[PDB]
């Protein structure tokens, strides 16, 4: 089969490197981007890995005509949005316009409004949207879903918890955009209980956490997106929480920073240049693919839910470790990249082998947590993201 | 008996408002006051404030002290019988030329090589110099001097230390440009101890000193001009060093902005555009001027001396406290500009009623420490930063 793959970043490598390793469920790999120079350094690190050849094209994603001219090129069974999160409804669109399968991962006051307005779109022409097919969301979506149908009955309280433990060796860089790293911080905390939603202060909620393969944690509430489609998509929920690390080396910088001006977003004069300093942080932290070579250090997403089973108390806790130095050496990305690229690969395969469908009985836009998660599971644990469990 | 003069003061800044105002606070020395920098706006700042404060008239001119001719002909224009330098710290040497060449006497506030070799030049003008007129350097070469005739046979040791504990309510600021900063923490130490010159790694050597009138406060051991000319001109001295306080949160922000690369002086390509990432990082942090409004609290800046006079053990304590508020209500500047502007016009004081003369063979390049500091030490008092001496 022919997939194509849109946006060539550190997400995107994960995808198509280990798209490249199932070379017998995808046969011609397609990747476009805005930067050319990203697609053919992926091209060159597949081909230099012994994994096939890949097909370069560039595009702008803010314009439907040219992705559907570019879908109808190469007639593919998925479209893999890893780009911009501003232009997945114009993907969207032009998958609906074009008939082919979407799936998108890593989509950073964040709705699902718009995107899943393309249900009935989606249902009245016969295809498939997965939204999320990330880690968080994602994996963990799949991990509530999991635990629905295998090891509860009814579940109270949900608790999704990501550290990221990893050493870059620098004193302070960014694996992402620093608006990213911005938005974490500053955001007010969203947190739903007894058919509430309710809001903190930026950090206001602290817990210190015990990830297994890490240790204890200072574990902050934020908001996620997908607290919103499990708390609608799971019924009986009477807690839903979202939880992150956060280290007081990593939170002192970032106040420092903010106490000088260099996490603004509005730009000011400087030499009768304009010029925004969260974009001059950009530039002066170094490049995330070099710090991915010397990353160490181990990653834990899970969920953690208290519910009933047999009409008796159980708690279960399902989470993911990944080393970041283990994923360098596969695919030459970091964890973070790998845990959020590992899965749209998984679900791209899941669509091309037929196991999620849109024929037949039901087609539209969902979220992981709809699906037949047993062999996405299945999936997860060949391809790399192993899972284990701590039932109580 | 004393007759009345005329200063002309290059530099507009925040110690040049203080020496101005305290000019016009001494109108039976100073008849005529005239201003020049290349900011006429920072000139017209400081003329409209004396007059505020009923301190009179000044003269304002624009000037470049890159340009010694140009700076000739404003002396020569002029006649004034002193010329203070509270300019850019490179344009001293063009202003010391331009002093020679007109046969004026020089004072500024701020190694020694290049402005000690117009020793010789200057004594064949018969004209003076006096260099570092400010605090540190300055009244403290004075206090050290003060102790050496006053309250010692010998000094054994010498210790500066210097304080800001002033807020100025913000969660971040520098009182000047941050390559000052970047400077004061990454370079590293240097004291004098039994006749050779240490050499440390920056802020190594911290210690806790209970400041009068603020308390106990971290303070790291760092390098100061003044150290040259002292350890040089005090016989025999045995330790010499020099303390300046750093709060943990000030020496945070730092570490976290060298971290990101916030300090560098080098270039960096952004955008197609090459920016100097510390020159971006003084226009994202507030303009010092707007901060002397807000800023509440003390300094402490004095000499802590241990010596011998008639065979006995001694130690000395000569300080200066000064709080920036009561600054602000008086000349419009915070205390750290105050410390260093008012010793410079005490110093312009000196010359123009003759206490301190190139006459008699006095004549060349001083430091404040070799030069007659009791008429100094008086004129302190009376211009407003009093010491405390405590044995």
């Amino acid at each position: 089969h022919t997939v194509l793959q849109i946006g060539a970043g550190g997400v995107g490598s994960v995808v198509a490197h280990k798209m490249g390793m199932n070379r017998d469920v995808f046969k011609n790999i397609i990747l476009a981007s805005r930067s050319l120079d990203k697609c053919y350094a992926i091209k060159e690190s597949m081909l230099k890995k012994g994994l096939g050849e890949i097909g370069v094209e560039q595009v702008d994603a803010d314009d439907t005509q040219a992705l559907v001219a570019l879908i109808q090129k190469y007639k593919p069974k998925v479209v893999i949005n890893v780009a911009l999160p501003y232009q997945d409804l114009t993907i969207m669109q032009a998958c609906l316009e074009t008939k082919t399968h979407y799936i998108d991962t890593a989509n950073y006051k964040f709705e699902y409004k718009e995107q899943w307005a393309f249900d009935r779109a989606y249902k009245e022409a016969r295809i498939l949207g997965v939204l999320g097919a990330g880690f968080d969301p994602g994996v963990t979506n799949a991990y509530v879903a999991h635990a629905q149908r295998h090891h509860f009955d009814t579940i109270h309280t949900l608790d999704i918890l990501d550290c990221n433990a990893g050493d870059h060796k620098r004193p302070f860089a960014t694996n992402f955009n620093p608006e990213i790293n911005l938005r974490e911080v500053s955001s007010k905390g969203r947190y739903y209980e007894n058919g509430k939603w309710i809001e903190t202060k930026p950090l206001e909620i602290k817990q210190v956490w015990a990830y297994p393969q890490i240790g204890e944690m200072d574990s902050y509430l934020l908001y996620h997106e997908e607290l919103e489609s499990l708390v609608k998509n799971i019924k009986g929920l009477r807690r839903a929480r979202f939880f992150m690390t956060f280290s007081q080396n990593y939170l002192t910088h970032m106040k420092c920073l903010e106490n000088v001006g260099m996490l603004g977003i509005k730009e000011i004069e400087h030499q009768g240049v304009k010029i925004v300093p969260i974009q001059f942080l950009k530039t002066l932290l170094p490049d995330p693919a070099t710090l991915a070579k010397d990353t160490t250090g181990k990653t834990n997403i899970g969920c953690y839910m208290t519910g009933i089973k047999n009409n008796q108390d159980k708690t279960l806790y399902i989470y993911n470790v990944c080393d970041h130095k283990k994923c360098y050496e596969e695919v030459g990305s970091q964890a973070i990249s790998y845990t959020t690229g590992v899965p749209a690969m998984c679900a791209a395969k899941m669509i091309c082998n037929d196991t999620w469908s849109a024929d037949h009985f039901r087609a539209g836009v969902f979220n992981i947590e709809e699906l037949n998660t047993d062999p996405f599971m299945e999936e997860l644990i060949k391809q790399g993201l192993p899972y284990e469990v701590i039932e109580r």
